[PDB]
C-alpha cells in the first residue's frame, strides 16, 4: 500500500502571500507506459464535501483559477497557492489512483493569520 | 456539470441495522462503450481524510468489509451498509468521474441511535 505524507500538516499565511503544500509518496506513482503521474489533489472547506482541484498532478479542474499550481513527479509532489485568499482556508489532500487501495494524505490545513 | 444528490442527507440507526444511502445524479454515468459506471462512493471519519470505498458504482475496494454493498446504474445508485458497526459513524460522500468537473453529493452523515 502506497502511504501518502502531506508537509506542513499545518500552516497559517497572510492574505495575498503563497502557501506550499508538500507530499511524498512511498511508492512512484508515475507510469511508464504513458508517463503520467496519478497523483490528485482536493480541497475541503468546513461543514462541505471535498471538491478535486488537480490531477495528473498539473492539470487544474474546470473552475479552479490558476493561483492553483500543482507540479513534481514520481514521489515528490507540490502544491502552490500564489496568491491565498479568504475563500481557500480549508484542508487540502493529495490523493493517489496508481494502485489499489488509492490512500490519501492526513491533510493539510490552511488558516489565515490570526 | 452532472449534479450529484444524495439521500437521506443525515440517518441515526442502531447498531447491527442495516443503512440504505441514496444518489442520484443529474446526467447518466454509465459508458456506453464499456458500459461501465463512472460512480464512486467514500467514507469520512471525523478529523479524518476520505476513504475510497467503492468504485465502478459496485466495486468494494481492497480493505473494505462485505458488509458494504454498492448497487444500482446509470442515474441511480445506492450503498447498503447490511450490519451497521459504530466504527462506520460517518459521512458518506458519492462521486462521479464520467466528465468534468468531476462532483460529488453534499454528503450523508450516517449516526448510531442515541
Amino acid at each position: 500500500d502506497i502511504v501518502m505524507t502531506q508537509s506542513p500538516d499545518s500552516l497559517a499565511v497572510s492574505l495575498g502571500e503563497r502557501a506550499t503544500i508538500n507530499c511524498k509518496s512511498s511508492q512512484s506513482v508515475l507510469y511508464s507506459s504513458n508517463n503520467r503521474n496519478y497523483l490528485a489533489w482536493y480541497q475541503q472547506k468546513l461543514g462541505q464535501p471535498p471538491k478535486l482541484l488537480i490531477y495528473w498532478a498539473s492539470t487544474r479542474e474546470s473552475g479552479v483559477p490558476d493561483r492553483f499550481s500543482g507540479s513534481g513527479s514520481g514521489t515528490d509532489f507540490t502544491l502552490t497557492i500564489s496568491s491565498l485568499q479568504a475563500e481557500d482556508v480549508a484542508v487540502y489532500y493529495c490523493h493517489q489512483y496508481y494502485s489499489h487501495p488509492q490512500t490519501f494524505g492526513q491533510g493539510t490545513k490552511l488558516e489565515l493569520k490570526r
